[PDB]
């Protein structure tokens, strides 16, 4: 069985996911999602990526990965990020789209996704 999640989140396997109503930018989310004891995204792996694009909506969604410029991307843990699948644009901070996984500046305002075990 996958993960019994608080109201309000979404399990996937030992995930729960949030998916948000309104729109933060990068730095704003992960507060949010530090509040409810959790983090900005997690994604591991490409069926947690398929999940995640099933299920968020037509708007732009922040997740947990986030990179200096001319560093490796990284995940809020601070373990490098390994390549799962490609992230599109030039941006610091990552986020979701229709189609896949893009960036883009970390003050800009999107939605957004915690996740927790
Ligand atoms: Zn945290």
């Amino acid at each position: 069985l996958q993960a019994a999640c608080p109201e309000s989140w979404i399990g996937f396997q030992r995930k729960c996911f949030y998916f948000s109503d309104d729109t933060k930018n990068w730095t704003s989310s992960q507060r949010f999602c530090d509040s409810q004891d959790a983090d900005l995204a997690q994604v591991e792996s490409f069926q947690e990526l398929n999940f995640l694009l099933r299920y968020k909506g037509p708007s732009d969604h922040w997740i947990g990965l986030s990179r200096e410029q001319g560093q490796p991307w990284k995940w809020i843990n601070g373990t490098e990020w390994t390549r799962q699948f490609p992230i599109l644009g030039a941006g610091e901070c990552a986020y979701l789209n229709d189609k896949g996984a893009s960036s883009a500046r970390c003050y800009t305002e999107r939605k957004w996704i915690c996740s927790k075990s």
